């Protein structure tokens, strides 16, 4: 019905790469999985390249995937609304800052488009103001996710889509520890994207170990679905 959706009706597979600098402390990771828009699910193994991840891999999730939210299921009466499909294959960019309530941020670029047959993910990430006692630093964080909404609306101003929300990641102690993300996302493109009216995501994501891998590394499933108009 709308061009783009096409190079999404079978299972595709995602390349993820990550390079990062987090107070200083830099780190790699790459990531490989595959994505079927159709059912709106992601599966991702990401390893740490550079050793073992100097911050704990929840506050990661987002950038990583809530990093591809073209796998997105749209259902069929608002897939008038899927921005992220209708910018590929030249792909767009997308730029966060995060924020941890009480603690530093995180600002990242990314580009996410079509590289021959695979969707690639590649990120930039900065992270400063971090406390070496805090959440993040200290490690405090359970490994473990909670289901969010992503809200989206269009900018037109931008040619793209600002998109907010607030992730609530579970300390082991029993409070949360809130983070905070502004979202930006523009065609690396040329041709016209679908600028959508107001809506959101629904998604969940559930984080696990293979216990054969001796790497430091997380195993990510995702289901995301889109919500909010009729």
């Amino acid at each position: 019905a709308s061009k783009g959706e096409e190079l999404f009706t079978g299972v595709v597979p995602i390349l993820v790469e990550l390079d990062g600098d987090v107070n200083g402390h830099k780190f790699s990771v790459s990531g490989e999985g595959e994505g079927d828009a159709t059912y709106g699910k992601l599966t991702l193994k990401f390893i740490c390249t550079t050793g073992k991840l100097p911050v704990p891999w929840p506050t990661l999730v987002t950038t990583f995937s809530y990093g591809v939210q073209c796998f997105s299921r749209y259902p069929d009466h608002m897939k008038r609304h899927d921005f992220f499909k209708s910018a590929m294959p030249e792909g767009y960019v997308q730029e966060r800052t995060i924020f941890f309530k009480d603690d530093g941020n995180y600002k990242t670029r990314a580009e996410v488009k079509f590289e021959g047959d695979t969707l690639v993910n590649r990120i930039e990430l900065k992270g400063i103001d971090f406390k070496e006692d805090g959440n993040i630093l200290g490690h405090k964080l359970e490994y473990n996710y909670n289901s969010h909404n992503v809200y989206i609306m269009a900018d037109k101003q931008k040619n793209g889509i600002k998109v907010n929300f607030k992730i609530r990641h579970n300390i082991e102690d029993g409070s949360v520890q809130l983070a905070d993300h502004y979202q930006q996302n523009t065609p690396i493109g040329d041709g016209p994207v679908l600028l959508p009216d107001n809506h959101y995501l629904s998604t969940q994501s559930a984080l696990s170990k293979d216990p054969n891998e001796k790497r430091d590394h997380m195993v990510l499933l995702e289901f995301v679905t889109a919500a909010g108009i009729t």
